[PDB]
């Protein structure tokens, strides 16, 4: 038993609900939140300037000192940083940016990373200023992440649509 609540559960182990993912974080403090991260850490906007936002730019600052030390993330990589005020971790995940170039093939790389952590809260990955289909983004996430993944939608009329449009 867990504290997410209002959830829709899709499968065994996946569950979405229509929430602002920061909104989400701070009301559970879950033990991973993830971030839809770029490379440089560059937290501008989308999820990531949003949950950056929240903790008053202290994940940005945090993720300046990892990229100065470690050089950049691999797309379809992640890397385990403080969650701040959110959570107690953030796991950066890295989809590709359709708006990039990139390869959408990396949306599964970038899923499998989810599986390192027991329970996490999550957005669906490369959607959104990332530019990738949600709908496909969720049957990725299904068919490839075997822990407790709780969805945050943001859009009520998408999360209606990927609801609906689910098998
Ligand atoms: C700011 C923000 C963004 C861009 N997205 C992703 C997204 C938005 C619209 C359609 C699809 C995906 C979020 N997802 C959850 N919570 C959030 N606060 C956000
Ligand atoms: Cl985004």
């Amino acid at each position: 038993v867990n504290s997410f609540s209002g959830y829709l559960k899709l499968t065994d182990n996946v569950y979405i609900k229509n929430a602002d993912i920061v909104e989400e974080a701070k009301k559970v403090k879950p033990t991973v939140v993830v971030n839809a991260a770029n490379v440089y850490l560059k937290h501008g906007g989308g999820v990531a300037g949003a949950l950056n936002k929240a903790t008053n730019n202290a994940m940005q600052v945090e993720s300046d000192d990892y990229i100065a030390t470690n050089g950049p993330l691999k797309v379809g990589g992640s890397c385990v940083l403080s969650g701040h005020n959110l959570a107690k971790h953030c796991l950066h995940v890295v989809g590709p940016n359709v708006n990039k170039g990139e390869d959408i093939q990396l949306l599964k790389s970038a899923y499998e990373n989810f599986n390192q952590h027991e329970v996490l809260l999550a957005p669906l990955l490369s959607a959104g200023i990332f530019g990738a289909d949600p709908i496909h983004s969720l049957r990725v996430c299904v068919d490839t992440v075997r822990t407790n993944v709780y969805l945050a939608v943001f859009d009520k009329n998408l999360y209606d649509k990927l609801v609906s449009s689910f098998l």
